[PDB]
């Protein structure tokens, strides 16, 4: 793809346990800012309902593991690590800009993911349960945190 | 609410009512009126006519464009635009345009006819040109 500007049609945030919170988009754009080595800029419009969550993310400079689907909703998510840069609250909606850096899923994800879950002591049905959910959501692995 | 859209067709219309369609790899258009920059359009097309677009950018040529938004089912929105940037690849290029949307003047038909007659046209030539210009809808000489 040769474009530097894309329409964002789905937005999700994933936690450690591979649990997705999806936010319904009013609007969405994401720009590849290579001009500086500044990464990517995501601007979305969502309901005000989530103003506190995102205000707290901004205040703590929370590192967020996000999934962004581009152009058409059936497409495979792109993977970013991001922080909230600015928030604008409106009457029923809010506008949020994120600072994003793209990443590719590592090789041997399935093997590392299993190694992590077993080292956390999971077994049998809880293990199948977590592995399957995590295989789809793809959380950042414990060996990448601090 | 929705401010960012897919751009599915792109055309330039010249003085003569002639449509020049370019097939898109991709396109997005963004409504930035709140800012006051009008709309922002990025497209990827073949780079065969790179020199044509470099020329427009250098001359800051004012282009009368038609953009179909979201679905091909829609009729094109009318823009007056200039080329802001070009990124050239192997056999494609990406172009960004600054655009300002516009509505078609009232009595367009009557003014078109006036111009064609004043330019010496008659008979079959007049009908041919009028029928085409009524489809593409170019800016008139009174500008």
């Amino acid at each position: 793809s040769h474009m530097k500007t894309f329409k964002a049609v789905r937005f999700q945030i994933v936690n450690e346990h591979g649990r997705i919170i999806e936010y319904e988009l009013e609007d969405g754009v994401i720009i590849n800012k290579e001009e500086s080595g500044t990464g990517w800029l995501l601007e979305i419009v969502i309901s005000n309902e989530h103003y506190e969550t995102f205000k707290e993310y901004q205040d703590n400079e929370q590192l967020l593991d996000i999934r962004v689907v581009i152009t058409r909703p059936a497409n495979d998510p792109a993977l970013f690590e991001s922080t909230v840069k600015s928030i604008k609250n409106f009457k029923t909606t809010m506008s949020i800009v994120f600072e994003c850096h793209i990443y590719t899923l590592r090789q041997q994800y399935a093997e590392s993911l299993l190694e992590q879950l077993i080292d956390d002591g999971l077994s049998g049905e809880e293990l199948k349960k977590s592995f399957n959910r995590m295989m789809q959501s793809k959380p950042k692995l414990k060996d990448e945190k601090l």
